[PDB]
Order: structure tokens, then sequence, then C-alpha cells
């Protein structure tokens, strides 16, 4: 909530959240993790340490080099790993749901996860069901996952044309022209390092944003360290600025993208579809299909959605900013919910959760948050078959 945090945009801790449905359709990227790669923290020590050897900290860079030090021997051994923290996420949406909708879950309720193969949400799933059944033993609890899910999970890495633009695509002068623009390394690295001005730019924003990246990751970890104090507030914002344009063009709505990253979601929407419809006819009595993935799953997934701003299409990559957020969207245990409902008239209505806020759809109800399901249904599928129009033009 506070300015500070946001500024962590897809690294932000999940938000502070401290009649009744017939059926939940959920998905949720994993809970606070550690950072992934150490990329950015040996290009951070490599830097300090060479000056170190020519003479080149000031006190504060060698406090600096010592706490960065102390993070590589913490992070040792678990990259990628879910934290205490995330774990606890993940134990608070489901305690809220299973509080908030105590009937859906009553007696022999019937529940079904999934996850990725990948570890931290295959241990989110676990921590979300974990207090599921602590609350009521009497669930019957269906847990798989692996890449038997990467169709509707893991989609960003099954299509081609997708992989192409992510790693080489149109995106990446326009992201690092934005990056040029707005960070100045100097200020940054004069308070670590002798004759900052020596440095070439090419390489000192490498460290900067190398620098930015590792504090960025630090609250996720539970580690009782930080690092919000390396930078300004101002600095941040550019920072968080350059973050958030990277996410919305690489992975959302931006025209560079064409819709592709958007358009690759459609059998997540597809899925979440026909559980539903299952549901609704009686072919299938689960009270609760719960997804556990990615934030590269629920950008695209809530674009496609249509979601209200999330799949603004902005031409002016200096204006995205106000109009796009990624933290608002996707921050750490970032979560889509469909709680469906039937009225005294056996009318079907559904109401959208994103991270357990109530979202709004481009279409009428007299009743929000409560939209017609016909009427949502309907709208889901054009969207699916707008992706598959958009996917025909980029099969490569």
């Amino acid at each position: 909530q506070t300015k500070i945090q946001k500024y962590a945009g897809t690294a932000m801790p999940y938000p502070n959240r401290t009649m009744t449905p017939f059926y939940i359709n959920h998905l949720g990227r994993h809970g606070a993790r550690f950072p992934t790669s150490r990329k950015a923290l040996d290009k951070v020590e490599k830097v300090l340490v060479s000056a170190q050897q020519e003479n080149g900290l000031t006190s504060e860079g060698m406090a600096l080099l010592s706490m960065i030090r102390r993070l590589s021997r913490l992070f040792d051994g678990q990259w990628g790993k879910l934290s205490k923290l995330g774990e606890t996420e993940q134990e608070g949406i489901a305690g809220r749901m299973i509080r908030n909708y105590p009937q859906l879950f009553s007696n022999s309720a019937k529940i079904e996860a999934i996850a990725t193969y990948v570890p931290r949400s295959i241990n989110s799933m676990d921590a979300f069901l974990s207090c599921m059944i602590r609350h009521n033993p009497a669930l019957q609890v269906q847990r798989s996952e692996g890449k038997q899910y990467n169709h509707i999970l893991r989609f960003f890495d099954l299509n081609k044309s997708y992989v192409n633009y992510k790693e080489k695509g149109d995106w990446l002068p326009i992201y690092k022209a934005f990056v040029h623009k707005k960070i100045s390394p100097v200020p940054i690295m004069k308070k670590f390092l002798l004759n900052p001005e020596q440095y070439l730019d090419k390489e000192a924003e490498e460290f900067v944003m190398a620098l930015f990246s590792v504090a960025a990751i630090l609250p996720d970890t539970s580690i009782p360290l930080n690092l919000e104090d390396l930078f300004t507030l101002d600095e941040w914002h550019r920072y968080w600025q350059t973050q958030n344009l990277r996410q919305y063009m690489s992975k959302s709505s931006a025209p560079v993208g064409k819709m592709l990253p958007v358009a690759i979601a459609w059998p997540l929407l597809s899925e979440f579809i026909r559980s539903a419809q299952e549901v609704i006819s009686g072919k299938s009595d689960y009270q609760a299909n719960f997804r556990f993935a990615h934030d590269e799953t629920v950008i695209p997934f809530v674009s496609l959605m249509g979601i209200e701003k999330t799949d603004v299409q902005v031409c002016r990559p200096d204006s995205v900013s106000v109009y796009w957020k990624d933290y608002e969207i996707s921050p750490m245990a970032a979560n889509v919910q469909w709680l469906f409902y039937r009225d005294r008239d056996q009318r079907i209505w559904v109401k959208i959760l994103l991270n357990e806020e109530a979202a709004a759809l481009p279409i009428s109800t007299a009743c929000f948050p409560y939209y017609s399901w016909e009427k949502t249904r309907i709208f889901f599928n054009q969207r699916i078959e707008m992706a598959k129009k958009t996917l025909s033009v980029f099969n490569e």
C-alpha cells in the first residue's frame, strides 16, 4: 500500500486483505519467492569487488559489499523457492475464502487443485490445500501437477511465435531506450563508488539495474534484511516505470506485441469456462477448482478476460504507467477467482475477484459486482475467438 512497496512491481508482496456461491474457479500465482537467478547478485558483487581491489569504494560501498556477500550465502541453494512469507500468503488467501464462504466448503465438499511442475507453484498449492484441510478435514481433495498442464498453465513456453517475440521481438529496443531515459546511474553509484563518472554508461546502467533487482526481491524472501534505502523514492518510482513497461510489452496488451502475448492464454480461458459449465450441468460435482502457476500465466489471462484497464492498448511508452499497473494485476500470490451464484429464480450470476477485490468487465449489469453468467460466457467466448484470430496471423 506504501508507494515504496508498489514500486517492487511484480515483486510486491501480496497486499493486506484482512449470498453463498455454489462454485469457485481459481487461478493463483505462487506466493512470495526467492530470486530465480544469481545473475544480478553476481554482477553487483563483481563490480564492488573490482572496486575494492582498486581502492574505489566509499564507506557505504564497503558496507554494501559486506551485505551482498551475506546475501550470496543466504540465497545459496534457495534460488526460486517459495519463502515462509509465500506460504503464509497462500494460507491467508485460503483462510479468507473459507471464512467468507463456509457453506461451500462444508461437509464433504469436493475440491481439485492443479499446479505446474515448478516447485514453488506446487508448494504454494500445498500451503493452500493444507489450510483448506485443516479447516475441514472432511473435504474430498484431488491434487495433481506437472507438465501435463503445460498447455493451460505454461502456454507462454509452447507458442513458438510468442517465444521468439519474448526473446528478440520489437519490444526490446523500446524497453532499452526507456531505461536509458528514466534511469540515471551516476548519482546512485556516487553513494558506493569513488569516481562514478569514470564508468561507461552501459556498465553503469547494468550495475544499477542489477542492484535494483536485488533490492526489489529481498522483501519476498523472509530474510530480516532490507535494502529499500539504497535508492531514493524517485529512483524507485523510475525503476518501477521501466519494469512496468517491460511487463506490459512482453506479457500483455502493448500495441508492439499486437496482442500475441495475450492471445496465447485462450486455452486457460477455455478451460475455466469448461470447468464451470460442467459443474453447472452436473457433469462435475466439484465445489472448487484451484490452479497454481506464474505471473506469466496470470498477466495474459487477466488481459484476455478483459478485466477493465488490464487490456488497454497504449501507443506511447511514457503513458503506460498511468493506465496499466503491474502491482495491481500481478503481485506475489496474485490470483483470480470466479464466484458462481444461483438466485431464487435459478439464474446463474458470476462475480470476478482480482486479488480479492471485485473486478469490472465491459458488459452491463444492474447489480454490480454480479454479472449474468450467460452474458459473461458469451463475452469470454468472443475473447477466445478473437485470440484464435490473432494467432492465425502469427503462426510463423
